[PDB]
RNA sequence: ACUCUGGUUUCUCUUCAGAUCGCAUAAAUCUUUCGCCUUUUACUAAAGAUUUCCGUGGAGAGGAACAACUCUGAGUCUUAACCCAAUUUUUUGAGGCCUUGCUUUGGCAAGGCUA
RNA sequence: AAGGUAAGUAU
């Protein structure tokens, strides 16, 4: 029992809609959607420890996100070898 | 050269963490010393004691993937051509006889005789 | 960031 991954779409498409809490529609729950906004600067933390290095192009990440758009996290820990990334940074 | 030994990766969970949990390094609270002082919220910078957070190790448990592929260790780790013996055992000249002591007798003990 | 709200009655 493990939860597969969504397709990159779907967040997007979260996200795309239910943009501004003005719509009406999606106002009939809006605990579950408050209540993980309380983490926000964990996401915070996340992405700014992941960000993409003066050698690198494009990082795909993996994502965790909210199942209304409320708060994505990237799940990642930014592992490097250090002799690795000492002559990245060095070069 | 024989037989049995039986993994690695990954995702969770539960606990224990001495150790540079971390070859890196934050914040909060409290109690003391100050610095600002005029009241909160911020602070000044040292010490002491906590808590939280970002991470970490070991062990245990439960799933998945490559489950089929081999390890290591142990087990006795198992074979013939031609060439060899003066220090321990298949080439090794080490034989016998007698004396006297002594043992209930057998024998034993020492010496002598060699070839 | 504050210690810088007039208290109102009408529409």
């Amino acid at each position: 029992a493990q939860k597969e991954d969504m397709p990159p779409e779907h967040v997007r498409k979260i996200i795309r809609d239910h943009g501004d809490m003005t719509n009406r529609k999606f106002r009939h729950d809006k605990r579950v959607y408050l209540g993980a906004l309380k983490y926000m600067p964990h996401a915070v933390l996340k992405l700014l420890e992941n960000m993409p290095m003066p050698w690198e192009q494009i990082r795909d990440v993996p994502v965790l996100y909210h199942i209304t758009g409320a708060i994505s996290f990237v799940n990642e820990i930014p592992w490097v070898i250090e002799p690795v990334y000492i002559s990245q940074w060095g070069s």
